[PDB]
């Protein structure tokens, strides 16, 4: 029962030296064009990573909030590794998004499921651990069927959640996107209206063209039967690939949205 | 392992090659051939010209090709006497493209290569055009396998083309593509399947942009060899980048040269 790649656009992160010195700032103008192009991109969820110190990421992420939400009216994906910190803000969102994110280390299941137990937020659970990040499959199937379990304690259906199955770099594991075509198969095997979910970026680490890497990656993994992914949708040559593979798989009818995007000049070259 | 580039260029169609065949242009047919450096495993060569020019620009071309690369030659003809005629011209064993179910092609290439080491395309087609679903062209494929197992060729030495349709025409044209490509190997897995790029993207704007898409999709269905060009260079950082991603450049390895070398990358 396939569907468009559901994009969760991840330009708002601190990480990125232009957007940490914007929150430095409060430099509104650059956090709402980013909203604003990433919608206009496609993007179904908006991520928000503060990227600051601890005592500073509520208020950071409540910023962040307010000035994407004035913008758009795209659902938030709220990004931090603090479940606390997720706990005080989730009242600030105006409508339902997307968690990023749960996994089984520490207490992160215990804080965010009744978080969002009788809600309609969705969320993304990682497979790993207190032990780490497994780079087999079979640990993280298991780490998988545990999480989802775990929601269903709390009346969690499997369609609101997006596994995670944390693909790690190329160079440091050839098999890496098998590896994640076989962790998919299997998850969706068990649980056949889950999503699985993926960043591009963690794939190209260690090598050169990155960029290159990513989409290549993106393709194939869309193929292997990914649901979601965080990625840039202002990335024109990305945005070309995702629309063409889309097409590819059969999910654009006529290949229209992928001839719109061309006529409108939202793909190829800048007019 | 890693897929099989029969190198495209040397084509008639395109304007500048049938310009240098009516030219004699010596230098641009070798430097397509030597170019084609990039990686190619087999070099095509098609005359594209009127039927009955076509054994002696088939002749013209093989030499000059064989002058400036030991990369063996890709026969492309329609017609199976003119690949007849010219097979001597070539000094070491390649492929030749194709046979199909169609005329007498298997009744004359066949014996031809029987007890050689030639390879050869065959297209799933027969003598009612291209088939119109998955399960015909499976079944082609198989009376292929028998006709040639009946000449003492192996599986090995085929290259069966499931002759892809453009998306624009059918929208399910890669999920088809991938479904014969399964069904296929699944039923002879010493065999190779093959497709060239180019049909996939007719209709469309942005060309190449989807026909390197097909290619990495085609790719992690099991394709074995692709008719392409690999003078460009975003298509060979494609293939590149996909043939490590599905597990077969060891560390890399291959990818961080061609970057290192220019190959790919930024000029
Ligand atoms: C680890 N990634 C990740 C996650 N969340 C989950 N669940 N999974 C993930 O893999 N959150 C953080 C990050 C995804 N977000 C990001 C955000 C920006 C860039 C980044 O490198 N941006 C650049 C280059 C963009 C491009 O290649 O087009 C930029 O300049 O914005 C990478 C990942
Ligand atoms: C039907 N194609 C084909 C085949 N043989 C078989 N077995 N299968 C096939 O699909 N032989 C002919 C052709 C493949 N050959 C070619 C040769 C050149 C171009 C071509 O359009 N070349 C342009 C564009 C190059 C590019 O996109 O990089 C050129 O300028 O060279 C297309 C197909």
């Amino acid at each position: 029962g396939s569907h468009m790649l559901i994009i969760i656009g991840e330009k708002i992160n601190g990480t990125i030296p232009s957007v940490k010195k914007a929150i430095e700032a409060k430099d509104e103008k650059l956090i709402r064009d980013l909203a604003l192009r990433q919608s206009e991109a496609g993007a179904d969820y908006i991520d928000v990573c503060a990227s600051t110190s601890p005592e500073l990421e509520v208020e950071t992420l409540q910023w962040l909030m307010d000035i994407v939400q004035e913008a758009t009216d795209t659902p938030l994906c709220i990004d931090s590794p603090n479940p606390r910190a997720i706990q005080q803000v989730l009242l600030y969102a105006k409508r339902p998004g997307l968690i990023n994110s749960v996994s089984l280390e520490g207490d992160k299941c215990e804080v965010i499921f009744p978080l969002i137990q009788g809600t309609s937020w969705q969320v993304i659970a990682l497979t790993c651990d207190n032990s780490g990040i497994p780079q087999d499959v079979q640990s993280r199937v298991e780490i998988a069927q545990a999480l989802v379990e775990k929601a269903q304690s709390y009346d969690i259906a499997q369609e609101r959640i997006h596994i995670d199955p944390l693909v790690i770099a190329l160079s440091a594991d050839n098999g890496a996107l098998l590896k994640f075509a076989e962790a998919t198969r299997q998850i969706k095997a068990n649980y056949p209206m889950i999503n699985v979910t993926s960043g591009l970026s963690n794939i190209s680490f260690g090598m050169p063209l990155r960029k290159v890497v990513n989409q290549n990656f993106l393709t194939l993994a869309m193929f292997a039967g990914m649901d979601s992914a965080i990625l840039d949708p202002l990335n024109r040559d990305l945005l070309a690939a995702l629309l063409a593979t889309e097409a590819l798989l059969g999910r654009d009818k006529h290949c229209r949205n992928f001839a719109n995007a061309y006529r409108k000049n939202k793909i190829g070259p800048l007019k």
